């Protein structure tokens, strides 16, 4: 066994993983539905092809959904996989609010699916990519892997939390399962080529893509949610991380499982945090273009700050963050302007 | 229309069941036979019994919840005013050795359910939960604002997501009426001695392993801890009556009725029990002496745990009537009339 499955890895996150992974010297095979992924003309979605020319290294991948148990039954008889790394998954916050059941069903019932399968073919070696909102509100910060979780506010964040724990109690039951559970908060930037990135289908959810369509002329103006909370700017404070570093801890989560780690748990971050105003303020310098916004209402149960503590993946992970702030902003404007409507 | 009882051939379903009759619904049952006894037809046996005690009949489908087609085709077969959820794995040591198996009946089982009634506008749902939800005790009796979730198996982890779920279902969609209760431990049996608890492999109570030494196919009771923070230092616990149980989820039923949106409810005695109140309680039922060791204490356990069931009789007008002595006293009929269960 030697292939590494991509759940979703035509995504965001997945297709800057699956460009890491080929540059390091795995083989992956990549699954997708393309629900949230925009096709190429050929075979591949665009991400994965424009990956493809970008590594010079060629990308197997297979269109299907982790929910049919067929499909995936017949992938894992096809290919031997040593490892998975699982992405495939709905994450839109405010989405999973109006649509739990759907959210519980694709993730809950897609993992469950994907280590039931993983378990029959004895292929007990996982990468999930997990989200610090399983911490919940802050109790201290920054948050670190000993914080509490559970208390989510919201149906994304509890599928996580509830995936966590399934994966703890598989791990317990057999100490022969390696996984390893990384938790983050917003994937930022693109890939320095500038030629993929984050594609959001309709009028974006977060900050940074909102941003971004902004300063490209897509968007009239920001909504800021609050500039009165105990913040220094007043306006909240979140953690960013650059998707490049971020696809980077994964195959460092990859290389743990190779040490039969057992079950393993990181945050991924750089370890500080930035208020709305200081992204606005940094797409701003990256894009040369002014980024009008009109403070809102706080929305409900939003805290004032949340980051992570990256200590942790600094040490047994080998892993640092090494793009900043600025080469965020830089590396979406870039993506952004060399691709107005994005893929397509 | 007709009530849907997931799980309806097993303990408590095949009580509720038995109870729905008896309160003027239309029963249809769907069980896969994982935990139940099939009858010499086409009915488990003790919904053969259930028509046999009530003179109605009882709607079977032998399927499997986690089978989406035929949930499918059920919905379309039949019309439902409202679902009852018993059909899971149950047992709290089984959970521990087996996560990813209560994982998937529990959890996907239910979500597959939650999608096809929502896909036929069946909107109406009662979940027999656990209060093994709350997690160890923080001030007893447990009342519905003990916090939850803390919980120290999958089997328990696995009930909380499903409330958590639904909770979050009844959010999106201010149509959605679903009662969740909260209980810990079902004992004795139909008053007839024709229905009961069938042999359980690993129980998760100590009075069928009692009724297995009464009768005389066990030796004597291992009690857990005599030096507990209790009232003789044997561990406390609580034990409801399955028809107090079964009528329970009847009176949920209606509540449905009043657009009540989400409700959760404890349903219980509102005293616990020792393991020495049990093992007297069961003597004097029987008549026989029931041996015990008292041997160490199992890593994790309390000293007390039980539900205070104020908010049903508040909310739902229902009470427990049937105390320890009859919990026993029916324990033992069943088994006097059926000393191997159903087979
Ligand atoms: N983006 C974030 O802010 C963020 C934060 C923390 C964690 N995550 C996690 O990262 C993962 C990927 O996030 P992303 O930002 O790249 O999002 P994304 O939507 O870009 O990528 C997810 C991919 O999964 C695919 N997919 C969805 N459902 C599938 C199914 N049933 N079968 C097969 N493929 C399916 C989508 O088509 C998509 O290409 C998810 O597990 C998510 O919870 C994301
Ligand atoms: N017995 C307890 O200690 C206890 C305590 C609290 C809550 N509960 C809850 O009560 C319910 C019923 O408990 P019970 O004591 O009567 O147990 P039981 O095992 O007698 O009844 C459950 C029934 O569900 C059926 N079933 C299991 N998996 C199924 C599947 N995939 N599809 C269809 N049918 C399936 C079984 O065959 C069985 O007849 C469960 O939801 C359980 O979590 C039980
Ligand atoms: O602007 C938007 C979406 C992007 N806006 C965003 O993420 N802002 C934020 C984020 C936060 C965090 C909570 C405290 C910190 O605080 N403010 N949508 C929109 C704009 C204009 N018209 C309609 C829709
Ligand atoms: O007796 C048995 C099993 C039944 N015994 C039981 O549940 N007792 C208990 C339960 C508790 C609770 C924890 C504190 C309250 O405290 N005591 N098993 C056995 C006997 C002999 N040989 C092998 C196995």
């Amino acid at each position: 066994a030697e292939k590494v499955l991509v759940t979703g890895g035509a995504g965001y996150i997945g297709s800057h993983t699956v460009l890491e992974l080929l540059e390091a010297g795995y083989l992956p095979v990549v699954i997708d539905n393309f629900h949230n992924a925009f096709r190429g003309g050929g075979s591949l979605p665009e991400s994965l092809r424009r990956v493809q020319e970008l590594t010079g290294r060629s990308v197997e991948f297979e269109e299907m959904d982790i929910l049919d148990q067929g499909a995936l039954q017949r992938l894992f008889k096809k290919y031997s996989f040593m490892a998975v790394i699982h992405f495939a998954g709905l994450k839109a916050v405010g989405e999973s609010v109006q649509k739990p059941l759907d959210y519980y069903r694709v993730n809950l019932t897609g993992t469950i699916q994907l280590l039931e399968i993983m378990k029959a073919h004895g292929v007990k070696n996982l990468v999930f990519s997990s989200s610090a909102t399983v911490y919940g509100n802050p109790q201290y910060l920054p948050l670190d892997e000993a914080h509490p979780t559970g208390g989510c506010t919201n149906p994304y964040g509890k599928s996580k939390f509830f995936i966590e724990e399934m994966i703890r109690d598989l791990c317990q039951a057999d100490k022969t399962w390696n996984a390893v559970l990384l938790r983050y908060f917003n994937p930022t930037g693109a890939h320095a080529s500038g030629c993929i990135g984050e594609d959001p289908q309709g009028i974006p959810n977060n900050l940074m893509p909102y941003v971004s369509q902004v300063a490209i002329g897509r968007r009239e103006a920001l909504n800021v949610f609050g500039n009165d909370y105990d913040t220094e700017d007043g306006t909240g404070v979140r953690d960013y991380i650059h998707v490049v570093d971020l696809a980077k801890g994964h195959i460092a989560a990859l290389r743990k499982l190779k040490e039969q780690c057992g079950c393993r748990i990181y945050n991924l971050g750089t370890g500080t945090g930035y208020s709305v105003l200081q992204m606005v303020q940094a797409m701003e310098k990256a894009s040369g273009k002014k980024i009008p916004y009109k403070v809102v209402a706080r929305r409900e149960g939003d805290v004032a700050a949340c980051y992570a503590n990256p200590s942790l993946a600094q040490e047994e992970l080998g892993w640092t963050a090494a793009l900043g702030l600025d080469r965020m902003c830089e590396d979406l404007w870039r993506w952004q302007k060399q691709n107005p409507s994005g893929f397509g």
